[PDB]
């Protein structure tokens, strides 16, 4: 199983630079890789990567995207002096040349290669490369928006030749469309091509019609180019994520890439003076994180634009945080996309309906500044395992087996206090351990998170609520994974519970979602579905300081690790669950996602039964007023 991250830099990719003046091209700077690198090394996350060298592209590596001809014109730009190199700059539109510009491009793709050669390899788990000149405007004949040639372009179709892939994924979340991408797998279906971008009615560069919505891909390609076009500037964290929720996930895990390539321009945050969006770098330690269990985790972040020097290195380092696996940064303050985006992502899902399944609409009816971000921090010992008493498993190195006075005294308390009559000393076991993991969880910041093996279920979960609410816990997200009621209330709005069962039963809380979910083949992708686009966007709101998972002993959910790596997401990755009964294979399933290892793929589903979707839409109508970041179409106002 691959291992670490690859970070791909060379200072010489900072070796080139504007010669004249022009203030619309001045933004594109060496001091874009040198403050990134820098940011990087500063909070010791260089340090901790892999540092894979860059090497050129061949000329025949080139060729894969761009014509004979527009190479043999650009390989002459070495040999011309400034006038000559500005007369060659103008037969494009918003891009400059340099001496050195050939002889860089030839590095930022020859080290986006480097990237997939490692990725695909498994010499590590994912990686990042630090480049100049971006790619994603280049086309087959064109330089275009300080683009030369298409390095995630390249790596998509070099995956392909040398690695026999039928399935890529490209995400591009710079806040340009890259229509040199879109070009190049316009008619094929094998390289899922999603961007947003800002748009503005088409006033916004690059300014062209296909950048809308409606470009969907052509021929065999048709439904495998998504564009999402942000019609309004200053677009937020919420936003962002309800482009992924409503969007671009539900797509991704369908189609169920073996490669993951992000066209990851950092323009698209707050403070960047071409994307003028909101959204905080910490949302891209998150767009990282909810695309990692795809491709079971193999991932290429290549760096497109990113503008204020600030804001660029803050995204850099969330973005690199996550591909080593460090706890995510809580968000806070989500709710409703705007108006604008909930347009957006409406006509977006419906333009795309006849291609992707969940997208159908009816029911038989069809100086800027902000808060530094925090210091994150991977756990001392990530995981903590406690199987029933004489049960020694094999754990990953970073997980570790569970018991103090202090703790023994507490759960004495507990006992007279409240079940009088329990003396099971095997009970009494596990809730001094549940209160021995969580205490270290949350006040002690050595663990992340933790799996405990109980035997009575209703104690385990009132002893572990209980504790963590005064831990203090503000709010505690419970997933629930079993029919009948649990003794946990959610009436003052520190508790949501989500219960997937088989049983389908009212909902009257909005602070409650019950799931349940048809009996056959298509569970998994309907529990997918949920997930997404129920459960991920009320937890996100909610914002919950600690996950609370629960599994009674009553086989079907190929869905838990996914479900486990996702919801790390909230509350920093702490996480504590309780399983009922020994069973080997989940428990060292749910300790493998905890651990944060790779996930395995889903592969092909059965598309999710009609009386599914239709129960998750009225849960969907039931609570999207309460939470908004459920809401993927414009209200309906009175
Ligand atoms: O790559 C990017 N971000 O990642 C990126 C790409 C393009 C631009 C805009 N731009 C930059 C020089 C220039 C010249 C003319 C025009 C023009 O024709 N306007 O109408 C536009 C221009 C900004 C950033
Ligand atoms: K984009
Ligand atoms: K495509
Ligand atoms: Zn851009």
């Amino acid at each position: 199983a691959a291992s670490g991250s690859a970070l791909i830099f060379d200072e010489e990719m900072s070796r080139y630079k504007l010669l004249w003046t022009d203030p619309e091209c001045e933004i594109e700077v060496p001091e874009r890789l040198t403050v990134s690198y820098e940011a990087l090394r500063t909070h010791g996350l260089a340090q901790r990567c892999k540092a894979v060298p860059v090497r050129q592209a061949t000329e025949q590596e080139i060729l894969l995207a761009h014509s004979e001809e527009y190479l043999e014109a650009v390989k002459q730009t070495p040999g011309m002096n400034v006038e000559e190199l500005m007369a060659f700059s103008k037969k494009y539109n918003a891009v400059y040349f340099h001496q050195n510009i050939y002889h860089c491009a030839k590095l930022a793709a020859g080290a986006t290669l480097q990237l997939v050669d490692s990725v695909m390899k498994r010499e590590v788990r994912n990686g990042m490369a630090l480049v100049r000149p971006p790619g994603h405007h280049s086309q087959r004949s064109a330089a275009n928006g300080f683009c030369v040639f298409n390095n995630v372009a390249f790596a998509a179709l070099y995956a392909k030749k040398n690695y026999n892939l039928n399935r890529i994924l490209i995400v591009d979340w710079d806040v340009h469309h890259g229509q040199g991408i879109q070009y190049c797998f316009e008619e094929d279906p094998s390289v899922l091509y999603f961007s947003w971008h800002r748009y503005e009615h088409q006033s916004f560069w690059p300014n062209l019609p296909e950048s809308d919505y409606s470009s969907v891909g052509k021929g065999k390609g048709s439904g495998f180019n998504i564009n999402l076009p942000w019609n309004k500037v200053g677009m937020t964290n919420s936003d962002y994520l309800a482009a992924f929720f409503h969007v671009l996930l539900p797509v991704a895990y369908e189609f169920d890439p073996e490669l993951v390539i992000v066209s990851a321009g950092f323009d698209s945050a707050i403070g960047d003076p071409e994307g003028e969006m909101c959204a905080l770098p910490e949302i891209f330690a998150h767009l990282t994180h909810l695309l990692m269990p795809l491709a079971a985790g193999k991932m290429c972040v290549v760096l497109e634009g990113g503008y204020n020097l600030t804001s660029l290195g803050q995204s850099v380092c969330q973005t690199v945080h996550s591909l080593l696996g460090d706890p995510t940064p809580r968000i806070s303050g989500l709710g409703t996309a705007c108006d604008s985006a909930l347009e957006s992502i409406q006509n977006v899902r419906n333009v795309q309906s006849s291609y992707w399944s969940s997208f159908k609409h009816l029911a038989q009816s069809e100086d800027i500044v902000w808060p530094e971000p925090l210091k994150r921090m991977p756990a001392s010992v990530r995981t903590v395992v406690v199987p029933p008493p004489g049960v020694e498993l094999t754990l990953p190195k970073n997980c570790q087996h569970s018991i103090s006075e202090s703790t023994a005294k507490e759960v004495q308390r507990i006992r007279d206090k409240h079940f009088h009559d329990l003396t099971d000393q095997n009970i009494l076991r596990s809730l001094g351990n549940i209160i021995s993991v969580l205490d270290r969880m949350m006040r002690s910041d050595e663990v992340c998170n933790g799996c405990v093996v109980v035997s009575d279920l209703s104690v385990s979960v009132q002893c572990a609520l209980q504790h963590a609410l005064t831990e203090p816990a503000e709010r505690v997200l419970v997933v629930y994974v079993g029919d009948g009621e649990l003794p946990v209330k959610t009436n003052d709005g520190k508790v949501f519970l989500v219960q997937i069962c088989t049983k389908e039963t009212e909902d009257k809380c909005v602070n409650r979602l019950t799931l349940c979910l048809r009996e056959g083949e298509s569970l998994t992708a309907g529990f997918m579905q949920a997930l997404l686009g129920l459960i991920l966007p009320v937890a996100y709101e909610f914002n919950p300081a600690l996950v609370l998972g629960i599994v009674e002993e009553t086989r079907l959910m190929r869905v838990w690790g996914h479900m486990t790596c996702l919801i790390q997401g909230l509350a920093r990755g702490r996480m504590l669950t309780l399983l009922q009964g020994y069973d080997k294979d989940l428990l060292e399933l749910t300790v493998s996602a905890l651990s944060g290892a790779s996930i395995s793929p889903l592969g092909p589903l059965r598309a999710p039964k009609p009386e599914d979707v239709e129960m998750m839409e009225k849960q969907r109508q039931r609570l999207q007023e309460r939470w908004g970041l459920l809401r993927c179409t414009v209200s309906e106002s009175w």
